[PDB]
């Protein structure tokens, strides 16, 4: 089997991608924000408390004939922004662009942060992270996609976003017109439960290329691209008027530059963002100092492939007994 969905950027900065996923019986459709930082499906649900629902669509599993109730499983995610949700678990059937599998855990929210209730275009994420990161207690549930991958002729997803447009998600099957060039395959560990592989090296415009060795995560559910202190002061040091500020939280600059690209290696091959690709507009509306794409992972603990770079290819998550992550330029 396969399956292929369309993933949306939610405004006009590529915050983050929203797909659609129908769940239960008859199908229910909500938009997911589909993250390779975590391995939680949660929803907002008929459970959630009231005055945290803001406007999103919220799955009722009382009107899927499907859905069962697991019975004493909970779940309690934190996030490193801070945000966080909770609640119970249901069993149900889920379907992503067309691929379906029967007996998912659907993590239904009891409450959520106000960082979720204030966004009404996400309806709740589905985790592609490894299964080990799952929260549910007592009896740690799988992801879609782990459940998915016996069934799929190839078990691979694949992550292809869009810059300032929409993008694809397929499962099972490698799109060899989605891509230019060839995919670079490179080793990732599952240590820490994360797609984390090691980038070698980066430049900064048409500077010359710098081979080091970068360990990151490729993380569909984070906006920015998050690097060393020392590669992200190179980067901004080409900005004119760039600066890290501690009362904004990382790097701003002048909303009239121009931006340089960013380019890192994947083995011998090379990614180039855009330097458009960096730009997050004003820091508040109306300002003419803007927010920059890349920014410190100083303060994380671990450095960050978000939407930021991910977008700039087409990035292959291959799930095979040994895992690997591709990238082609696109």
């Amino acid at each position: 089997s396969t399956g292929s969905a369309t993933t949306t950027p939610i405004d006009s900065l590529d915050d983050a991608y929203i797909t659609p996923v129908q769940i239960g019986t008859p199908a229910q459709t909500l938009n997911l924000d589909f993250d390779t930082g975590s391995s939680d499906l949660w929803v907002f649900s008929s459970e959630t408390t009231a005055s945290e629902v803001d406007g999103q669509t919220i799955y009722t599993p009382s009107k899927s004939t499907t859905a069962k109730l697991l019975s004493g499983a909970t779940w309690s995610i934190s996030y490193g922004d801070g945000s966080s949700s909770s609640g119970d678990v249901y069993t149900d059937t889920v379907s992503v662009g067309g691929l379906t599998v029967t007996g998912q855990a659907v993590e239904s929210a009891k409450k959520v942060s106000s960082s979720f209730t204030e966004d009404s275009t996400i309806d709740g994420l589905l985790g592609l992270a490894f299964s080990t990161l799952n929260t549910v207690s007592p009896t740690q549930q799988k992801t879609f996609f782990d459940n998915a991958k016996a069934s799929l002729d190839s078990p691979v997803f694949t992550a292809d976003l869009g810059y300032h447009a929409p993008g694809t998600y397929n499962f099972g099957f490698i799109d060899t017109t989605a891509y230019t060039g060839s995919i670079t395959y490179t080793a990732v560990s599952t240590k820490q439960g994360f797609w984390e592989w090691t980038s070698t090296g980066y430049a900064v415009g048409s500077g010359t290329f710098k081979s080091t060795s970068i360990d990151g995560i490729a993380d569909t559910g984070t906006t920015l691209l998050y690097l060393p202190a020392t590669v992200v002061s190179a980067y901004w040091a080409q900005v004119s008027g760039a600066k890290s500020s501690s009362s904004v939280g990382g790097y701003v600059f002048p909303c009239s530059a121009t931006l340089p690209s960013f380019t890192f290696g994947v083995g011998s091959a090379r990614i180039v963002i855009p330097g458009d690709y960096i730009d997050f507009g004003p820091i508040s509306t109306g300002s003419s100092s803007c927010f920059g794409g890349i920014q410190s992972s100083a303060g994380i603990g671990i450095n960050i492939f978000g939407d930021v770079a991910l977008k700039a290819a087409f990035v292959v998550f291959n799930g095979a007994t040994t895992p690997t992550l591709g990238f082609a330029s696109k």
